[PDB]
């Protein structure tokens, strides 16, 4: 294999993973209209590069909720990574610790909070949480993440029930505690409200990011409840089909929060120019989901490291060709839809 | 067969029904531009879901012209159901009586008004009517529907002549009284005017819905003639080709009637998110045509029951993932085109 | 063969005509972008039909430059019809005389002005003219048309040179006096100006229509020079590629002439709904080019008669389903783009 | 071979050139979204031709930076032409000297400045320059071009680093001094700023054109630094992917420079109507890149001459069919997007 872009990693993963596993990772909800649009929407945003700006020394570094990272490109929560590679999340956190970027650990990981911390003691690590009907286990997760050096909580707010991913049902298809639709119907609480966010905000002094916000009014409510960021996300197009692409709703959310918290994006990031467009529209950083899994499927830690390095170099080139020597000068005039 | 969405039922029906019968049911008029657009138009309307609203107890119930139904998803008139299954309309009305929803019986049914009432005595049942050149038979139908417990009349107003469905002519292709184009040219009155609506309004005290309205001015005229609802319909794209999708004209019609009557939609409903979008734009309920026929072709009553249950569950999930605990809170901010 | 729409006639013509002849008739200029758009543009204009208007007695009749015709659907000039059938233009004029519509005779016909008049003595007949470098032959044509009972002159104004139709060059591919590109470079005058229109206007008292106008300013100039109509035409997309579809420029031209002359359309008419849309946007009538040739290729006079009857019946149905009992009530609210 | 349009030359070049060489010449950056759009964008601009203007004597001549040319169609810089044909740039400059148009010589030519001048002593010739980390060699190039009769400098400003063309990396793929990405990383200066433009402006009294401007603000800065033209260019879509098509950004640049300098376009010119549209939107002339290489691949000098003659004749026809007797009357009302 000669894999030189993120799409090559997906094509390789399709060739080596059982169909059920590949389809678990690549599927979106229902007719997958949002899955296609998360990528198509990036192509509609055009770049207006500045020339002659001196880009000899391109600095990709930024910060996420106060913590320095090497690039505005971080690993999003994807469940059950050991299905892709025997090391799963441990390989992922080692690759993040090599790159100098952060890993968001899924609540449905095939590795424990304490195992991951130990594989990546110097890695920037966050916990993605669901509020479970069992609030005792929810609180136990939060208190384990605090003790194991995790630096934030990403609370997923778009999953009262699991989305309907047809291939998991059509294909006859967790170390911390569709079969997956039935699992959620059991553990995950569909009653969660803003009252539960008030509880979580009182539970921990860790930064909390609301993950899965698509509306400006909900983003303002998150700010009002004392949360510290918004991850503009449609859950990799796996929840409600027919929502907009995240790059299309990002500007409304950035406008609505009036600078009070950091805004992040995930969904459809596959190229350095996607990262650049997201930052031009006001995201502080982006998270990648599927590309990391294809990295694992190729060669575990090394495969994840290669995916993250291809993204980093593509982003560096896009910054340089656009006239941007650092992330602080990536401005809204770089893009038009 | 493992049929888990409405498209699967169509694919199965194509596999088991003679081509002429399948094409009778699936065909639209002329080049079928509206047939494609009835579905494509739903995909252009995007959903803006609210998070954290408490959707543990999702209530799908609503009412149609005063009568309670279990969900805002009802069976539209499709002629000649016994071509799809030996029980035809009797299977359909039994499935509606199990689901707690309504059946609109076609005037060109392969079962009699009195036979259907008897198969579904507790089912909510309406009659779709044409005004026939023979007004005596027209009046006999209305007076049979009143005596047999039907709760409304859906008068079809878009069919002075039958549309030109090419496959019926190219394929060498009624218990109440193209060969079908020639049948209409004989029975159906092309002279029908608003004067005939005044006659029908005086004929019966049953609610009357005008079916096949596409213009706001015609919707206002229906209100002025004392009708009790508008079914925004292009007749499943089988009459005039090149009219807009019904989801696209729905907002104009809702605006034009100023709340005075209920507005319904049919045409292209195949998914729970289609139902949600129609309700967000002000429809009280939607009617499904073809999906019921594919249910019959699969397994008669059980097949219709399965189609209606897939629609119900998809709608429940779309409501929950959008933050809607009941139909009364499905609002216009949920959608944008 | 079972040919029930105009597209079927084209498919049959492709099956029976030598490739060079078929490609001569079906080709557009260069990459054929306008050829595709002449048809695609009709599909973008949507119909908003009125219900319940009494369409029992649909009257398709209208008039063209004062002369009654049975329908607003007339035969446009297409050169060299005997390549499609041994009777060529004589078959075409007999079919027009049966239908009660008009024939525009090409200046590059394979039959003489006096032969056509004689085959269709009761047919409504017009002459399409080019202003030839030889003004004596130009004047001889006009004076023959006047003597043989032709009722107008359609002067083609978009052809100073012939368009570049690639297949005629790639395929190694006139009774009144690319090899065809070379013929024009010889006979047709590229110097023609509005001064030449003044000459033609003084030459004959016959109505004169300017054929091939695409701009409102040129349409106003035609009115100022005392011409009696505008045929909005891109020459069947065979001249300048990348001009708009004729249905898209029709409203600008109708607006610009302020009712002073009749406006006609050709280019991409294949269905009754195309005729209806053109009339809703203010055309008095439309001309069909290629469909007549496919009629000839099928069965000469009978094939042309069948094409014209399919168009007539499709138009009658579209009028009836739109609520229009006659052409005088086809209004601009029937369409929206 | 029977090659009658520019696309035919590309298809022939694909048939005769090794895949690595063909892909070097035809590739764009990353997913090649801009490569497709450079051509698609021309098709969206529609032509509104004037009739009856007298186009018997069509004059294509114009001037570029003061020098007369036979047509507003000139040869752009494409590196390493000897890979396409044994004569490379010498064949190209001979074909330009036959046509009476200009050649822009690449800084990465497979022929020397003094060899090309000698093959085309009477040809209009310009030098495309990069500002190299080695300013001594940069100055040597400029002073050779001045001594050898070159009439301008086109300074490329969009290439601080080379774009990522995937096929050069996936295919295991200079007489004046991806392996090519690595070459640039060595010679080409990523620090170049407007200070370096001030240096180049003081270095030579030759006209200087800034090549690769996409923003109006950068075009105004070029005017302020005393440059004499802007070549609106995305480097044949080979640098930053996802920038707009050059025909789409051309009007902003023409507006921004307020007539102070000539504006040129390259990127996606393949047809005479492309040239016409560019001139209608205010370009003085256009440059062709790839089409010249396909000319070489076919038959060296004769192949380049044939490509340039097909462009000239297509442009002459498009001018004539649009009503334009010379370039001075090609106005903005000819086009609408
Ligand atoms: C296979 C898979 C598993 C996921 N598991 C989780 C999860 O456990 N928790 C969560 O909050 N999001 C989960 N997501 C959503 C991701 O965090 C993220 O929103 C999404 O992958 C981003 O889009 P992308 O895959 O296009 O980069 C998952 C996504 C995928 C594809
Ligand atoms: C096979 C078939 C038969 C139909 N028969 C009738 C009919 O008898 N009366 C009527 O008013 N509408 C009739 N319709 C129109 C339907 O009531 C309804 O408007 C349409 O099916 C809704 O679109 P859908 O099939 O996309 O759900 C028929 C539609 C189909 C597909
Ligand atoms: C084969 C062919 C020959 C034509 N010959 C002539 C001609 O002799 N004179 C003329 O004015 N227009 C000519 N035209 C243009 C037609 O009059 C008319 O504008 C065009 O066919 C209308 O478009 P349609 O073919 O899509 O119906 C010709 C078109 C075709 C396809
Ligand atoms: C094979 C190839 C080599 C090129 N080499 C150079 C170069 O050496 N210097 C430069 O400034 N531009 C270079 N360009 C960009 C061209 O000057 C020009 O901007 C582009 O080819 C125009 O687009 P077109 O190929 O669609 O006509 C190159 C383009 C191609 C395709
Ligand atoms: C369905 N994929 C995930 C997702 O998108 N969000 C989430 O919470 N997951 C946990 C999970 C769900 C089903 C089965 C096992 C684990 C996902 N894997
Ligand atoms: C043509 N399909 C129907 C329709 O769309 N509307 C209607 O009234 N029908 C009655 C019917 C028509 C033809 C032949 C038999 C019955 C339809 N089946
Ligand atoms: C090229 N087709 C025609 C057309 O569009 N307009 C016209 O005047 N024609 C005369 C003609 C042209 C070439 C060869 C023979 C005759 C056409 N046939
Ligand atoms: C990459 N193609 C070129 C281009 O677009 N711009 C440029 O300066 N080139 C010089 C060059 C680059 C790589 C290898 C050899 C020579 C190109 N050939």
């Amino acid at each position: 294999p000669r894999l030189i872009c993120i799409n090559d990693y997906e094509q390789h993963a399709k060739s080596v993973l059982p169909k059920s596993i590949y389809d678990y990772y690549r599927s979106g909800a229902n007719d997958e209209e949002t899955l296609a649009d998360n990528i198509a929407a990036f192509s509609r945003w055009k770049l207006y590069p500045r020339m002659l700006r001196n880009v000899a020394e391109t600095d990709l570094s930024t910060s996420v909720l106060g913590q320095r990272v090497s690039m505005p490109i971080c690993v999003g929560a994807t469940a059950m990574q050991r299905m892709a590679h025997v090391d799963g999340e441990l390989a992922t956190v080692r690759a993040c610790q090599s790159l100098g970027t952060g890993m968001m650990l899924s609540s449905w990981a095939t590795s424990s909070i304490e195992e991951v911390a130990e594989a990546g003691p110097e890695a920037l690590r966050w916990l993605q949480l669901y509020i479970y009907k069992d609030r005792e286990v929810t609180k136990k997760l939060v208190r384990q993440a605090e003790k194991m050096g995790y630096k934030a909580i990403f609370v997923t707010v778009d999953t009262p029930y699991l989305g309907n991913r047809l291939d998991d049902v059509r294909n006859r298809f967790m170390k911390n505690f569709s079969g997956l639709a039935a699992y959620v119907a059991k553990a995950i609480d569909p009653s969660i409200s803003w009252e539960d966010i008030k509880w979580l905000r009182r539970l921990t002094s860790l930064p909390i990011v609301a993950k899965g916000i698509l509306r400006g009014d909900d983003a303002r409510e998150a700010v009002k409840h004392g949360l510290n960021g918004i991850l503009v996300s449609n859950h990799g197009a796996r929840q409600l089909d027919g929502v907009p692409a995240t790059i299309d709703v990002l500007p409304e959310i950035v406008e609505a929060v009036e600078g009070k918290v950091e805004v992040f994006l995930d969904g459809g990031v596959r190229k350095g120019t996607d990262v650049l467009k997201a930052l031009a529209l006001g995201a502080k950083a982006v998270f990648v989901g599927r590309p990391i899994v294809w990295g694992l499927a190729f060669q575990g830690e090394k495969g994840v490291q290669d995916v993250l390095e291809i993204l980093k170099e593509e982003f560096r080139l896009a910054m340089a060709l656009s006239g941007c020597q650092n992330v602080k000068v990536i401005d809204k005039t770089l893009v038009r839809k």
